[PDB]
């Protein structure tokens, strides 16, 4: 305890741009979310987090916000948004929206004023600094390419942007900025939204006097930008003045925070946020310097991080658990085996893992079908401003050969999870009557929601089954987690425990039969579910014969 709705909820993340287009322009919209709420209710989802839905020039597909109180033109109108809320309410579903207050679009009113001159009332809503020797104020690099400082000719000063040039960072040291942002949150909260997901929540506080980063720091600079001295003062003040006045669940995207600093954002006793979005597991295999490059990882590596993330939240914090999202490759491709012989078994294995963590699971759109990475071939096949940034920094500088770069970003690109959702087997997978904004995977003929929703053997129906299982067995939400062997590279096996109620999850990550004898005096009381099982499990069994990619949940004898 204490149980809460958000600790036991299963969330589903909708990327509105890519979910369902209802007017043939090739871009998903709010009406397309509305028309598929029944599909999500059938899956068993009780809360939806949507990516940014606000007025935006779309340099970063919604995360460059030009007006926080207007609906993005491509997604519809305020009336569409209000209908989404009402139709969700009719179905007892809760909405989480994406709060993007580290930065605005450079087209936002505040910035247009800010940049007009030093005497403008909005000058100090952003960070403006003089050059150093006709170079940037310091050596800060941007996540999205080049310098974090952009020269403005009007003023002769540079403005700070951790993300795109078009995403100038807001000055949280200015109390008037925080007050405006709080009034903006009340505008949304007053409409009955149930959740807020805080985008890059850890970078709001900037480092006094902006010193250069050391050579070493430049190889891992995300962590330097989360070291701002006032980050927890600001998050707690936002809690005291806004968040604690409403009845909501809040998540924090803590990019660049070392795991051992994460707890301060989520410890309930700190009155900061509720739910941790950590990067440790999802990017375990990502180079910290060349953040587009991946490397081999093993199951022991993966499970050791699961354990550490679980231990860190400990008694007083709480985790989100997810294996993909709009910023990462698809789970079945990245963590599973997406080849035809294994895709469905691995997707179901990963679903099992996700829906048996001591955490609020987040299912990203299309993962419930076992959607895969997309076979990108050339740089032009990508849309993402971030990959273009990496291309300019690493390839156009001649530092990395184009083909080696592609081999990596094919595996790591955020655009892997942005290809349109595969509704059915018709033209463009039923996503759009027009031309989709980003090409649809040709595997849509094999992988689509219409082919799955009524097949009781489908990935979709296995997610549905797991969600009902998790709802039925409190130990699968609140139970303590023990990894039976953190150094095993083949069979992932852990227990979830509440008093005498003890459940065992076993997943065979190998594409060969694996025999696995339980440790100590553990033995099986019941099979709760299995996928790809061939050898029956009887009362008191002490061993399981695991087919390749087999997964299962078992009640253990007390
Ligand atoms: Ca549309």
């Amino acid at each position: 305890a204490l149980p809460t709705w958000w600790k036991q909820a299963v969330f589903y993340q909708v990327y509105p741009r890519s979910f369902k287009d209802t007017n043939g322009d090739g871009i998903g919209d709010l009406n397309g979310i509305i028309e598929n709420l029944d599909y999500l209710k059938k899956l068993g989802i009780d809360a939806i987090w949507i990516n940014p839905h606000y007025d935006s020039p779309n340099t970063d597909n919604g995360y460059d916000i030009r007006d926080y109180r207007k609906i993005m033109k491509e997604y519809g109108t305020m009336e569409d948004f209000d209908r989404l809320i009402s139709e969700m309410k009719k179905r007892n579903m809760r909405l989480m929206i994406d709060i993007v207050i580290n930065h605005t679009s450079d087209q936002h009113a505040w910035f247009v004023q800010s940049k007009s001159g030093k005497n403008n009332p909005y000058r100090d809503y952003y960070f403006w600094r003089d050059g150093k020797d006709g170079h940037a104020p310091n050596n800060y690099p941007s996540f999205f390419g080049g310098s974090a400082w952009e020269k403005d000719d009007k003023s002769g000063q540079y403005y700070l942007h951790y993300f795109a040039k078009q995403q100038p960072d807001l000055n949280w040291d200015n109390p008037k900025v925080r007050q405006d942002l709080y009034d903006m949150l009340r505008f949304w909260l007053d409409k009955g939204v149930s959740g807020l997901r805080f985008d890059t929540v850890a970078t709001y506080s900037k480092i006094p006097n902006f010193p250069d980063l050391s050579q070493q720091q430049l190889k891992n600079f995300a962590e330097e930008y989360t070291k701002g001295p006032k980050i927890h003062d600001y998050v707690n003040e936002m809690n005291r003045e806004v968040l604690s006045h409403y009845d909501i669940a809040t998540a924090g995207e803590i990019f660049g925070v070392p795991l051992d600093k994460s707890i301060k954002f989520f410890d309930r006793r700190r009155n900061e946020l509720n739910i941790a979005f950590t990067f440790d597991l999802i990017r375990l295999d990502r180079d910290a310097d060349e953040r587009w490059r991946r490397k081999d990882w093993t199951l022991s590596q993966f499970r050791k991080i699961v354990d550490k993330v679980d231990q860190t939240a400990g008694e007083y914090g709480w985790n989100a658990f997810f294996l993909d999202n709009h910023d990462n490759p698809r789970a079945v491709s990245h963590f599973g085996d997406d080849r035809p012989q294994w895709r469905e078994h691995a997707a179901k294995a990963l679903a099992t893992l996700t829906l048996t963590q001591r955490a609020t699971p987040f299912i990203y759109q299309g993962s419930e079908l076992g959607m895969t990475n997309y076979p990108f071939k050339k740089i032009d096949d990508f849309d993402d401003v971030e990959v273009k940034g990496f291309w300019q920094d690493y390839v156009e500088t001649g530092k990395v050969k184009a083909e080696e770069f592609l081999q990596n970003v094919r595996q790591t690109s955020r655009d892997n999870s942005r290809t349109p959702f595969q509704w059915d087997a018709s033209k463009n997978a039923g996503f759009t009557s027009g031309t989709p904004w980003l090409k649809i995977n040709p595997n849509y003929k094999e992988i689509n929601s219409a082919d799955q929703i009524n097949n009781p053997n489908s990935v979709f129906n296995y997610y549905r089954k797991l969600i009902n299982i998790r709802h039925d067995i409190p130990a699968l939400t609140y139970g303590s987690y023990i990894d039976l062997d953190p150094d095993n590279n083949s069979v992932y096996a852990y227990t979830r425990t509440l008093g005498a109620e003890k459940y065992l999850v076993v997943i065979n990550f190998k594409e060969e039969v694996m025999h696995y004898t339980l440790p100590g005096d553990l033995s099986i009381n019941k099979v709760i579910t299995e996928n790809n099982s061939h050898t029956i499990v009887n009362k008191n069994d002490r061993q399981l014969r695991l087919e390749p990619w087999q997964s299962g949940i078992y009640k253990l004898n007390p």
